[PDB]
């Protein structure tokens, strides 16, 4: 619920997900683009990321709040 369980649980399955680093992992470091991850794929994480959270995500915003930053970002800005 808060930025840290968020910001973790982000990385982890993302970090799980893709071939990133969960370290390395950066708001520097879009995943969408750095990983190249598909469109489809989007609809699937923004959902998980909706659910667990527990925050409704915008259709627009949604394309941007794909990186390490904008994610967290908006979840806990969101609450």
């Amino acid at each position: 619920m808060t930025r840290e369980e968020v910001l973790q649980k982000v990385a982890k399955i993302i970090s799980n997900h893709f071939d990133i680093e969960a370290d390395q992992v950066t708001d520097q470091l879009n995943i969408k683009d750095d990983l190249n991850a598909d469109s489809i794929s989007v609809m699937e994480f923004v959902l998980e990321l909706e659910d667990e959270f527990g925050t409704e995500i915008s259709d627009e915003d949604a394309e941007k709040i794909e990186t390490v930053g904008a994610a967290v970002d908006y979840i806990v800005s969101n609450s």
